């Protein structure tokens, strides 16, 4: 059900909006974290969607990690949507502002091409401190599957668009 999305190429969709807003809207099938490999949601995405779950996600993935261990940087896993979507995909994009590296943000797009479609947030920008037009690029040259960009932020999405 995603509407009002500006079509950058066969695949790739972009909105002005906050995620947490459109997944209450959709209740997509998936809808994907910008978590870290802890799964520790204290901020930006992470914080926003578990905030929107009461936390739930938050004991989830507590759980999650206590069986099985902390996820690799551009690795992912697939767990509940709670009241967002059927089920949110947490990918860990790499943080440039802890030293990871920027290649990494190709191996957590293909992440994606396992869903038919997903709402997502541009990986690894934001707080996790990569160029968000760096960030698009490779998600378009990544993704194949049928990707809804979030972009939070309105002058972001301008010059993501302007820029494209
Ligand atoms: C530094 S920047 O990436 O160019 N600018 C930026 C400006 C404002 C925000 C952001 C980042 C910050 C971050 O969450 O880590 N937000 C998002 O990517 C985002 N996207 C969709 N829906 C959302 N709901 C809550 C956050 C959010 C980034």
């Amino acid at each position: 059900s995603f509407s009002g999305y500006l079509k950058l190429t066969d695949n790739v969709y972009i909105k002005n909006a906050d995620i947490v807003e459109e997944a209450k809207k959709v209740k997509p099938t998936v809808v994907v974290n910008a978590a870290n490999v802890y799964l520790k949601h204290g901020g930006g995405v992470a914080g926003a969607l578990n905030k929107a779950t009461n936390n739930a996600m938050q004991v989830e993935s507590d759980d999650y990690i206590a069986t099985n261990g902390p996820l690799k940087v551009g690795g992912s896993c697939v767990l509940s949507g709670h009241n967002l979507a059927k089920h949110c995909l947490h990918v860990v994009g790499p943080n440039v502002n802890k030293g990871e590296d920027i290649q990494l943000l190709k191996s957590a797009y293909e992440n994606f091409n396992q869903h038919e479609v997903l709402l997502a947030p541009l990986l690894s920008a934001g707080i996790f401190g990569a160029d968000p037009i760096h960030s698009l690029r490779v998600c378009v040259d990544t993704v194949r599957t049928n990707v809804y960009l979030a972009v939070f932020d309105k002058n972001l999405y301008d010059k993501l668009v302007s820029s494209f």
